């Protein structure tokens, strides 16, 4: 009946949804592994592709939609020269310092359009050879770089395949002051994480253009998975020989709150789960102690995350955790109107016992 007990009940409800999600993921993994084997056997620019096992499913925070999965295929690309397209670090053009990708160049710039067109062509050919699972490729949607598989098991599962370039060079200068984990996971962890590769994912800017179509966004999905699964100041946080915290529980509740609100109000189309993830990264930095995230504090921790998110909405400021000058809540990206509408809705739920969770 009480507020704290109701929030625990929501987490139970989310726990129950994970069984269908896990079962669907087994089918997705079967298909993805079959497709990757075919891609690794075929001679092409994409022969070196591998699954990057990142994203909400592998972070254990996929809370809904067992019929929709996102999968990343990484391709190592040596000697990438990056050019900032936005000096905030929001977008990059890829250039090079013979080139295996030389067929995808528009002058000196790597064409995401050309490279994705061949990627899609090959995936479509190889998926047709998968004879023992019912799987097809969804017709291409303009503005959507994903190559989407449709699996029927017998129910339909959609799998968005995202091509990600992997660079082993040092991280871009736009990330210099990002990943501010020094007081939480520490300086040794930060140094080790920044020695890992980084990824580039195709994404159109839509603006004055010229090179619209050929821009890429940075991706740190591997780092984010590491942080989600190694999220405590104590190394034993949430391990068998350690103490549970409520960090991931707060993430799941806030993701669910946003997902429920977005279902009801098309005014919220501009918001996405990555805004919640980015906000909770900042909150984990602000409140680094595991004791601040004791399971008994679930309700007060969720409330302080809501308060922090409301402050980001009010100030129209939510910095990308890895790229500090990239403001995800800029007036340019999300109307002041949309932020005020979401602030009103979150405040309502907060002061009335979260009726949208009852749905
Ligand atoms: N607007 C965005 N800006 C930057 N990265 C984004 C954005 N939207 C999604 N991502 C990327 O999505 C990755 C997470 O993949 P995932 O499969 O969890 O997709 P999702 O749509 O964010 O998740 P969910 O289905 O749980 O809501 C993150 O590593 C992040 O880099
Ligand atoms: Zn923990």
């Amino acid at each position: 009946g009480t507020g704290p007990d109701k929030l625990k009940k929501v987490l139970d409800k989310l726990r129950l949804k994970r069984k269908d999600i896990s079962e669907a993921a087994e089918t997705v993994n079967k298909v993805v592994e079959r497709l990757l084997r075919r891609m690794q056997k075929r001679e092409s620019e994409f022969k070196g592709v591998e699954q990057l096992n990142t994203g909400s499913y592998y972070e254990h925070v996929k809370i809904s939609a067992p019929n929709q999965f996102n999968v990343m295929f990484k391709l190592e690309v040596p000697r990438i020269e990056l050019q900032e397209y936005y000096e905030t670090g929001a977008f990059y053009l890829v250039k090079f310092k013979g080139n295996p990708l030389s067929h995808f160049l528009e002058g000196e710039v790597l064409s995401a359009t050309k490279m994705l067109s061949k990627f899609r062509k090959i995936i479509k050919e190889e998926v047709k050879e998968i004879k023992d699972i019912d799987v097809s490729v969804e017709k291409e949607k303009p503005g959507s770089p994903a190559v989407t598989l449709l699996i029927r098991n017998p129910e339909e599962i959609s799998v968005d395949i995202i091509l990600a370039l992997e660079s082993k060079g040092s991280w871009p200068i736009s990330t210099k002051e990002g990943l501010p984990i020094q007081g939480w996971l520490g300086t040794k962890v930060r140094t080790n994480l920044r020695r890992e590769p980084f990824y580039l994912v195709p994404k159109n800017a839509k603006d004055g253009n010229s090179f619209q179509g050929e821009t890429w966004r940075l991706s740190f999905s591997h780092t984010e998975k590491y942080i989600l699964n190694n999220h405590g100041i104590e190394k034993t946080c949430c391990e068998s020989s350690g103490a549970k915290c409520c960090r991931k529980e707060c993430l799941k509740l806030m993701k669910y709150l946003l997902e429920q609100l977005k279902k009801e109000f098309q005014e919220l189309d501009a918001f996405c789960s990555y805004h919640v993830k980015t906000a909770i990264f900042h909150m984990w930095t602000q409140d680094p102690q595991d004791s601040q995230w004791d399971p008994r504090n679930l309700s007060s921790c969720f409330d302080k995350l809501l308060a922090f998110f409301l402050e980001c909405l009010r100030t129209e400021k939510l910095d990308h955790y890895f790229i500090p000058k990239f403001n995800l809540f800029s007036q340019e990206l999300i109307d002041r109107k949309s932020k005020e509408f979401l602030s009103k809705k979150i405040e309502y739920e907060r002061n009335n016992g979260f009726p949208i969770f009852d749905k």
